[PDB]
Order: structure tokens, then C-alpha cells, then sequence
């Protein structure tokens, strides 16, 4: 069973969210298994962010077990601002663990590959969620390539009517474009250009968002194995892999207890609706 | 100073918020007075409803000094749903005090009679408002929703403090500050009931958003609605519960009444159930 450990208060600078299986941590980013059902193609999603929130939390490279934590510029919390008629982020934002954009290899992030879910339950941090695929994007964003799969939650009620990229524009007509639009103009506010997308922003189908998370699986594999390139930053810990050089149980235990912190303020500056 | 005085949980039945001045109950319908600033047209709006936002949060007719309940639909909470590509309401949501939509006349612009309530306002500003909130506010044009066939007067507002305020003076400067504001605000309040499995809802002047100086002439017709039901003189008060404890003239004055009110309860926020998290692509 995966729950959730938090330290710290939310939209803190000490905030952290790790991962547990059976109240014990784990690494976010190596321990919990791509497949929930690999013959079934069902992938465990790490969400990151819940849909119409705006904190920018992020799986931590740098960090021991790879909390997610709150992203920072120049040492301020980050949010992303709502970008008309959009209101934080319009999709459950996440990352598949054990994927790895490997950027020795070329056409790279050198983080997991993102994942948009689109189911109608709002997520939660730190949430492991069994997601099928139905499509992918790629954005370049800000000079690199930076894929963007398009999943639902097996759980939700549409689930069984969705089994490709097509489906989407059926039951939820609009949100493709709007995706465009969003991963076009989130940074705007930020004074950052405008994004482009690879192949005038279509989303190619299942088949092909598989082969890009099978490729980006097999460098982890690598990673944490320690046969790749420069795992140089990325902190490669992880408590489950027995037969890893960087298996060290010990890490569960050294994490911190649960904060019980009430969530800190977000300053009235981001209610802002920005009309770009 | 007007505070709040909330009894309960938010998203529970028993939630209430009553407006106070000086730390005392009042009318949020019949005691804050439309106008903070009558000279400048600067008007006192009552907030419902904080954008992004669900429930259904309004000023209640019916019971002493009008405190603000959520709806009920056949005694359950009731809760706008999200409509692709909005998230709740996508204003600040809520009425100007001592304003009446006549529900005992046809309006001739719509015809079409009133809805039973003081008129609605949409307050567009940056910062997002609280339930119970008084805020000044500008007029800057009006929409004539037809809700479920009744006129249902929109006002666009905007908020006095806001960083953007000194820049809008009129509706021709909401397309220019908030370019395709006014096209969703259309849209949400012709889609919003859709999920309910109510039909569309229609604008009359084919959804066009008519100027302050319409606006401040429809403001005014609702204030004298009111003046003629606060003094009792309405052919049909809807069993509008008129106490109010600042209007002397008035044959339904209790100063008294304000004492009456239990003291704050206020408890944390009662979970919404999951349901209401649901996009509806229309
Ligand atoms: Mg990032
Ligand atoms: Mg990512
Ligand atoms: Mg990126
Ligand atoms: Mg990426
Ligand atoms: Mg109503
Ligand atoms: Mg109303
Ligand atoms: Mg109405
Ligand atoms: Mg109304």
C-alpha cells in the first residue's frame, strides 16, 4: 500500500512529500515499479500536482528518496499563474517513476517523463495512481524536448470508453486544444517566451506514446543500475532494488517523521488571471 | 467596519454567514446601503461566491437579517458544476444590497418579469473575494440573462482597490483589459445549469453587455423596487423576511433583532464530496 509522508508546512520552503509503501519511504522516482500491469499496459503515475492548483511541485533529482518538493528561482517558491480562461493547471500533473529522458541520447530532460491525467477526480501530491496511456505531445520547451503523455486514471468512469488518443477529443472535446494553448503560454507571465510544439502540436496515438515510455524506461534501468553516462546531480538512492549499487534501506529510516503543519497562505498575487 | 459572523461549517447545511457592523448583525439584503459613494456611483457589493469556486452560496429572503446560506435542491447542497473550460464561477460572485428584480412586473427590456432577488453583480478584479465580503465597487456595464425565462440582470463590476481600476470606466474597457471576458461570461451563465439537466439559458440584445450609463439606470429601477418593498408597499413580498435594524422609517425596524443572532461557531471547512471535482464537456 503507498500512502504519503509530509514535512513541513504547504507552500513552505521546507514543504516535502515522500512517497511510503507500508509506512516506510521510498524513492519517488526509482522504487515504485513503471507497471502496475505491464501485459495490460497499466503504468503507475506519480502525481505531482492536482488540476487547478498552481504550487510548481516537482519529484526532487537532487534529493535522497526524491521528495517532491516545491521548484524555486533564485531562492522564491514558484507557482505557475493562471493564464486565461485557465485556472492553474487544468490537467492532474505528474511523472511515470523509472523513466528517464536520457539526455546523452537525441530524437532530453534528463528528468521522468510527464504525464497528464485527465480523469475527473482531482489528485493529490504524492499520489501513485494506475493510469492507462492514450496519447502523447511534445512540447519544446525552452530549447528542449519535453514530452507530455496524455493518461486517465483506471479508476474513473470513462475509463472503459477510452483506449486511444481519438477517444479524447470525443469525451472531452476542447481539452487537447486547450492543452496546446496551456503548454503554449504558461511561462508568458513568467516574461519567458512562448512554447512550441513538435509536429504542429498533435498529439501522436497510443502506439507511439508507448514507444517513447518503453525508451525512456530502459535508460532508468541504466541509471540505477549505474551503467549510464553521468547520473551527475540525480540522486540514485533507492530501498527496494536489492541488487542496486545504491540500495541502502537505511534511507527509509533516516527520513524525518510526518510534520503535521496546517498549510501556509499563498500570497493574494496569485489569484491573478493574466490575459495572454 | 462590516466583518463576518459565520455559524458552522462551510459546505454543510447548517453554515450561515451574517454580515456585521461593529461587530453586530445586520441585514445583508435591506441594511448596507447601495451606495458607498452616491456622488461617484461607487457601490457597496455583498460577496456569495468567490470565483473559482462551487457552492452555491447566497443571500437568504427568508430568514431574519438575510444571512447568507447555501441552496438546497430537494434538501441537498447545491453546487454549481464545473463547465469545460471553466472552474466554477469565473467571477467574484455575489449582489448589491437594497435592490430588487421586481418579480410582480414585466421589464420591458426583456420582457420578461423578475426574478425574486436583489441584482446580481460580477466582480472581475485580480484578487479573489470571501463569502460575506462588503467591497466597494464601480459599475461598468450590464448583461440581460434570461435565466430559466425570468430577467436576470447581470452588472459588471469591478473592485475600487483593484491594481486596474483607475484604467476601466466603462465596458468597452473590460474587452480591452480582460480581451474575451465578457465572450465566457456569456457562455458560463447560457452552459451553467446544463449539467443540472436544465436547458440553455438565453441573453437578450443577443448577449451584448450595454454601457454604465445603461447599467447605472437598470441599478437604479432595482433600488426603487426595494424602497417600495422595505416600506411595505409591494404588491406581493414573496415572503421576503424585511427586519432590519437601520432603517427607522420602515414598519419592520427592530434594532433589537441583531441581539437575537447566536454567536460565531465557526468550524473548519466540511469536505465537498469528489462528485463535484468533475469537468462536464457540454
Ligand atoms: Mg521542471
Ligand atoms: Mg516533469
Ligand atoms: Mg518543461
Ligand atoms: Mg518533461
Ligand atoms: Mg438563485
Ligand atoms: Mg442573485
Ligand atoms: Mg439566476
Ligand atoms: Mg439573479
Amino acid at each position: 500500500t503507498y500512502t504519503t509522508r509530509q514535512i513541513g508546512a504547504k507552500n513552505t520552503l521546507e514543504y516535502k512529500v515522500y512517497i511510503e509503501k507500508d509506512g516506510k519511504p521510498v524513492s519517488a522516482f526509482h522504487d515504485i515499479p513503471l507497471y502496475a500491469d505491464k501485459e495490460n499496459n497499466i503504468f503507475n503515475m506519480v502525481v505531482e500536482i492536482p488540476r487547478w492548483t498552481n504550487a510548481k511541485l516537482e519529484i526532487t533529482k537532487e534529493e535522497t528518496l526524491n521528495p517532491i518538493i516545491q521548484d524555486t528561482k533564485k531562492g522564491k517558491l514558484r507557482f505557475v499563474r493562471n493564464c486565461f480562461p485557465h485556472h492553474g493547471y487544468i490537467h492532474n500533473y505528474g511523472a511515470f517513476p523509472q523513466t528517464w529522458e536520457d539526455p546523452n541520447v537525441s530524437h532530453g530532460e534528463n528528468d521522468p517523463i510527464d504525464v497528464l491525467e485527465i480523469g475527473e477526480t482531482i489528485a493529490y501530491t504524492g499520489q501513485v495512481k494506475q493510469v492507462k496511456a492514450l496519447g502523447i505531445m511534445a512540447l519544446l520547451d525552452e530549447g528542449e524536448t519535453d514530452w507530455k503523455v496524455i493518461a486517465i486514471d483506471i479508476n474513473d468512469p470513462l475509463a472503459p470508453k477510452l483506449n486511444d488518443i481519438e477517444d479524447v477529443e470525443k469525451y472531452f472535446p476542447g481539452l487537447l486544444r486547450a492543452t496546446n494553448e496551456w503548454f503554449r503560454i504558461y511561462k508568458i507571465p513568467d516574461g519567458k517566451p512562448e512554447n512550441q510544439f513538435a509536429f504542429s502540436g498533435e498529439a501522436k496515438n497510443k502506439k507511439y506514446a508507448l514507444d517513447i515510455i518503453k525508451e525512456t524506461h530502459d535508460s532508468w534501468k541504466q541509471l540505477i543500475a549505474g551503467k549510464s553516462s553521468d547520473s551527475k546531480g540525480i540522486d540514485l538512492t533507492n530501498v527496494t532494488l536489492p541488487d542496486t549499487p545504491t540500495y541502502s534501506k537505511a534511507a527509509s529510516d533516516a527520513i524525518p517523521p510526518a510534520s503535521l503543519k496546517a498549510d501556509a497562505p499563498i500570497d493574494k498575487s496569485i489569484d491573478k488571471w493574466f490575459f495572454i
